[PDB]
């Protein structure tokens, strides 16, 4: 019974829905695993998969749903009414998705067209203007690259990118590197 | 003697030292543990702690100074020559210290000051590289704010910035957010 009826919720939702519960997961999936997830049921499946969804094990769908407003799956499928989920989230803790990711989705439903594009604009002020001070060194320049996630064991294409500006030697060490790997 | 020894080659080193053998540790000791460690002979102990540097287990010790070319102080007290170590790292895998690594110090080895200069600016490009295409929504570009390390479940400085600049209403958000945390 849960399991046609989570494939028919499956079925029901569409593109933004997914874009939706995609982010309002990444508590249990990081960023890393969901490039695989294309569609919802391969959600799902990736659910049940830490055991964060079974039969009679419902709470983060009904609560997932509930913030993405498909109340109308909510009452067709599971049988459960906005105000009940209400009263389930406001009592502490019972609320599983975070307090953070939550504020971000919000802040998403809130903004129009035009109020996106000036978040672009603004956000592509705020990130041409990224100051590394002069007291770090070159190492800690690496290790910066690393936790911005542009330079790692398998992502040397800025590296090369910038070496091959300051001088070829450089990319010379790096060529030796990734070629005996 | 053992213990007295190495607190002397611990002392002998400078800052320039500490940091490049601090990076060529990397492999067992993670970027967070390393703000404890403040000198030297404290990497002794945090080494010693992991059991890669015993008395009679000297590999990666004489490795480590080998590669920040500090020749004088294995001569002196260790009693190991220039050749015969670099005999001992090319006999495969005895290197302990990963390509990826020992690529980067060499790296950091042959860079000058003004070379280095030219490594900052040139790095200061690739990030102000926006990206943001018309086709990411705001829960997307939420993401990459992530990954260029401005945005995080502690650092809403940015976000706040770029909202107060839209509309009040998406500050009262990230506020309820903060202030109930």
């Amino acid at each position: 019974d849960f399991s046609r009826n989570l494939y028919d919720i499956g079925e029901q939702l569409d593109s933004e829905d997914l874009a939706s519960l995609k982010f309002l997961s990444l508590d249990y999936i990081p960023q890393r695993k969901q490039e695989p997830i294309k569609d919802a049921l391969m959600l799902f499946q990736r659910l049940q998969e830490k055991r964060m969804l079974e039969e009679s094990n419902l709470s983060f769908l009904k609560e997932l749903l509930f913030r993405i407003n498909r109340l109308d799956l909510l009452i067709t499928y599971l049988n459960t009414r906005k105000e009940e989920m209400e009263r389930e989230l406001q009592t502490p803790g019972r609320a599983q998705i975070s307090a953070y990711r939550v504020m971000l989705y919000q802040i998403s439903e809130e903004v129009s067209r035009s109020e996106l594009r000036s978040f672009k604009a603004l956000l592509q002020e705020e990130i041409s203007k990224c100051k590394l001070d002069d007291d770090m060194n070159l190492l800690d320049i690496f290790i910066e690259m690393e936790k911005r996630v542009i330079l790692g064991e398998g992502k040397l294409d800025i590296l090369k990118r910038v070496c091959a500006q300051i001088n070829k030697s450089l990319l010379k060490i790096i060529n030796d590197y990734e070629e005996f790997s």
